[PDB]
RNA sequence: AAACUGGGAGACUUGAGUGCAGAAGAGGAGAGUGGAAUUCCAUGUGUAGCGGUGAAAUGCGUAGAUAUAUGGAGGAACACCA
């Protein structure tokens, strides 16, 4: 529906888990996945294994609607951001942009207390 | 008695200040202003999780969360320079 054939994925990907989700060009979403949705529970959300299956069964969606063009921004600073590019490739998708997206402050906000462990 | 310390009348320019000619600086007080990010709000797309740990649970979620796109509101601190 709509042969968009154009968009970009986003990746979210923290210290324990790992969310992509593929929008077209500009805003509305048209398939999403993460680790938990995979049955995976608790540690293993952060292995790079789970952001492979996680962008297939994101991607075997999107191109089931027509879909090459895609770029990448990852914003989460954590482990298998590009597990999750290896798997958008590799399974059909077009992928012709890298870029990170990180907020960085300029110094504005605080961050909480230091964990004695 | 008259070297030294004290007192009295003077004299001097090296200490101390002043004039003239220049230099650097997150020194202080007042008044405006900028962008990055966090939170909440509004609206579109959007399906079942998100969040968290050494493992879990409490918490939030099908009164449509998280994500994602555009617009507003307020506060505090000023990345690189260093």
């Amino acid at each position: 529906k709509k042969n968009i054939e154009s968009g970009v994925a986003h990746i979210h990907s923290t210290f324990n888990n790992t969310i992509v989700m593929i929008t077209d060009t500009h805003g509305n979403a048209l398939a999403w996945s993460s680790a938990g949705s995979l049955g995976f529970k608790g540690s293993k959300k952060s292995t790079p294994f789970a952001a492979q299956m996680a962008a297939e069964a994101a991607t075997k969606v999107a191109m089931e609607h027509g879909l090459k063009t895609v770029d990448v921004t990852v914003k989460g600073p954590g482990s298998g951001r590009e597990a999750a590019i290896r798997s958008l490739q590799a399974t059909g998708l077009e992928v012709t942009a890298i870029r990170d997206v990180t907020p960085v402050p300029h110094n504005g906000c605080r961050p909480p207390k230091r964990r004695r462990v």
